[PDB]
């Protein structure tokens, strides 16, 4: 049933088909440099003890320490985590961080643990992987599942095991403000598909003042990019939704009134002066910027063609299709590659981790400048080499990733060709 690690194999393979790449680098790519699989004991409510299933896999740390988040879902799988591991490798190298990969996991359902259960499971796992993380070897991050609360805690027990010998606040990102935070985090991910829709229209010589936008999903994300891109941007904000519906006005939405409709009514659908629509009639309008901040794989083979954005900013995790993607560049349309928009969230993570290791914070406003460059520098690269290449962008994208880790492989010696 396409295993997640043979997909991501296969992506590595068909991004090695578009670059000049050693056999033995591929190889070497092809494979996760280290895998932990740890018992995760607690004590439970009741005082009986349950033991949990823990992974730890860094999949290459040619440019640095890797980095990853931990998930807790029941469904969790070794070749998952794997495979998450390969993803954020390209993840973090397509943005230039001294980063590697890696990904952790727990088979929980964390949905039936307490709070004290929770923090013995955090503290259990980081006293099974103390071992092979660190603040220089290996920095967890949130993921499904998982909150800066449990952030505190494993920072906490990183730092009990650690005797405060160095910098333990830089062990793991997205920690509470009080300990170790980081300005800017929440609206990071939109930040950064916000900078690269502007590059995005200044390649394409669009001004985005007065154009409009539709976002697919109004979560976080979706929300948050909303309302930067009308406030930066200037772009009117014409269509939103949620998984319930959608809500379409021409004359344009105020995200703030959005939000606080979608909390009054537990919905964004029925809005006031606003015309209800469904999710793939809003893929349908007529607009020059497109945000899917949902769910994977909304756009396909059967609605690519009627898409009628300029550009399509992929905000959410593989919203395109290979087929969409095929059919979308046919029709004259950019697209801004998922791991390439959405790198926001990972690189203010590692704005934090450099803020926890030299032991001075900044502030929200030079986060946001400093993300602004990086994002600014990505987005130009990838488009370069899409445009000397001929190639999609989502490959050129891969090239750039394969070929920033192929370089660092090199130079270290691991590979001789
Ligand atoms: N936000 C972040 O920090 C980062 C986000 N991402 C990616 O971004 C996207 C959104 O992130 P996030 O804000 O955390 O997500 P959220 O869980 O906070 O919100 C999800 C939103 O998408 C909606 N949604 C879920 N399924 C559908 C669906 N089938 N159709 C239409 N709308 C749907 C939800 O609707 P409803 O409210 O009604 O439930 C909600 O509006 C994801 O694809 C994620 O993978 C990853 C990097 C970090």
């Amino acid at each position: 049933e396409i295993d997640p690690f043979e997909m991501a194999v296969k992506q590595l393979e068909r991004a090695a088909q578009y670059m000049d790449i050693s056999e033995e680098a591929l190889e070497w790519l092809k494979k996760p440099m280290r895998i932990v699989e740890v018992s995760v004991p607690i004590e439970m409510d009741d005082g009986s003890v349950k033991v949990f299933t823990g992974f730890r896999v860094q999949h290459n740390w040619a440019r640095g320490p890797t980095k990853g988040g931990i998930r807790w879902h029941p469904a969790e799988t070794l070749s998952t985590v794997k495979a998450l591991a390969t993803w954020m490798t390209w993840k973090v190298a397509v943005v230039d961080l001294p980063y590697g990969g890696g990904k952790g996991g727990i088979i929980v359902n964390p949905k039936e643990l307490s709070e004290r259960e929770q923090e013995r499971l955090a503290r259990a796992y980081i006293r099974a992987v103390y071992d092979v993380i660190g603040p220089w070897t290996d920095i967890p991050a949130p993921d499904v599942y998982t909150n800066p609360k449990i952030m505190g805690w494993m920072m906490d027990e990183y730092e009990t095991i650690m005797r405060r010998k160095g910098p333990a606040f830089g062990v793991i990102t997205g920690k509470p403000l009080s300990i170790g935070g980081s300005l800017g985090r929440g609206t990071a991910t939109a930040q950064g598909a916000i900078f690269t829709i502007r590059e995005a229209a200044k390649a394409l010589g669009i001004d985005l003042k007065g154009k409009k936008i539709a976002v697919q999903g109004y979560g976080n994300a979706g929300y948050y990019t909303a309302k930067l891109a009308k406030e930066q941007l200037g772009m009117t904000v014409v269509a939103v939704s949620d998984s319930r519906g959608g809500i379409y006005n021409p004359d344009g939405l105020d995200p703030d009134e959005v939000l606080k409709w979608k909390r009054e009514h537990g919905s964004v659908k029925d809005f006031p002066g606003a015309t209800n629509i469904t999710n793939e009639e809003l893929l349908e309008l007529e607009v020059d910027v497109l945000a899917p901040a949902a769910i994977e794989e909304v756009i396909t083979e059967k609605n690519a063609d009627n898409i009628k954005a300029k550009i399509v900013a992929e905000v959410a995790n593989g919203p395109v299709t290979p087929e969409a993607d095929d059919i979308l560049r046919e029709k004259g349309i950019l697209q801004i590659p998922d791991f390439l928009c959405n790198a926001g969230g990972v690189t203010v993570s590692y704005f934090e981790w450099v803020q926890n290791i030299n032991g001075y914070y900044w502030t929200e406003e030079e986060v946001r400048e400093k993300l602004d460059k990086k994002m600014t520098k990505a987005f130009w690269e990838v488009y370069n080499t899409h445009k000397d290449k001929n190639i999609h962008m989502r490959d050129a994208a891969y090239v750039v990733a394969v070929s920033r880790v192929y370089q660092a492989m090199k130079d270290r010696g691991w590979v001789k060709k």
